């Protein structure tokens, strides 16, 4: 009986396992645009990702993760909020049933079909395990997807996704660029935070792109027919694969733009 979506192991059972999903820095969270603090002294993001390897993507049960090499200073965010540099390790998204849900941000209360996180670790921690124990460990640039145009840097993610059907299915996923998935702007809210699946822990720095992505309405189908379960198992369709907003408390998002 291990962590999930469903009605019964859902995120408002995590907490039995996990007791840090009630605590004072959880993700994701709602940004109150208007509550949101400008702060000029915030720098711009660097996204450095023209020399990105990717080499795999995963159905791990709970979403699909395209991993990259993070063996050397390859692809790496700096600036922003962020005092050094961090690594690009995998890439995933959280998506709904329908399309008026699936983000775990949202906006004004605003919920998006999707949500993409970038997720990267620092690298004066030597690996992402040694990372994840540090509140400074880790930095998730989380992208919004709305329904509309197509991605056409998304379509080689969708293309291969019958391959890993379900979990535990692997698929090589080499020569992807991830820079396909950026929005034009690289405006951002950011606050800290946890990761926002089991083990929930305290050590991500958020950085949430203001511009969502547009993506079709048949490229997130695509999304929704993978399945939680394993091969030979009962069909159980990946979706609504996202925690709800966790409370604010003494925490303050800050904008990088007015
Ligand atoms: N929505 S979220 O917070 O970004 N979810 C993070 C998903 N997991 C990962 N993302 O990028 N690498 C991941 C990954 N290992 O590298 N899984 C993972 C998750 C938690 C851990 F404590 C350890 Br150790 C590993
Ligand atoms: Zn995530």
């Amino acid at each position: 009986h291990h962590w999930g979506y469903g009605k019964h192991n859902g995120p408002e059972h995590w907490h039995k396992d996990f007791p840090i999903a009630k605590g004072e820095r959880q993700s994701p969270v709602d940004i109150d645009t208007h509550t949101a603090k400008y702060d000029p002294s915030l720098k711009p993001l660097s996204v450095s990702y023209d020399q990105a390897t990717s080499l795999r993507i995963l159905n791990n049960g709970h979403a699909f993760n395209v991993e990259f090499d993070d063996s050397q200073d390859k692809a790496v965010l700096k600036g922003g909020p962020l005092d050094g540099t961090y690594r690009l390790i995998q890439f995933h998204f959280h998506w709904g049933s329908l399309d008026g849900q699936g983000s775990e941000h949202t906006v004004d209360k605003k919920k998006y079909a999707a949500e993409l996180h970038l997720v990267h670790w620092n690298t004066k921690y030597g690996d992402f395990g040694k990372a994840v124990q540090q509140p400074d460990g880790l930095a998730v640039l989380g992208i919004f997807l709305k329904v509309g145009s197509a991605k056409p840097g998304l379509q080689k993610v969708v293309d291969v996704l019958d391959s890993i059907k379900t979990k535990g299915k692997s698929a090589d996923f080499t020569n992807f660029d991830p820079r396909g998935l950026l929005p034009e702007s690289l405006d951002y809210w950011t606050y800290p935070g946890s990761l926002t699946t089991p083990p929930l822990l305290e050590c991500v720095t958020w950085i949430v792109l203001k511009e969502p992505i547009s993506v079709s309405s048949e490229q997130v189908l695509k999304f929704r027919k993978l399945n939680f379960n394993g091969e030979g198992e009962p069909e159980e369709l990946m979706v609504d694969n996202w925690r709800p907003a966790q409370p604010l408390k003494n925490r303050q998002i800050k904008a990088s733009f007015k």
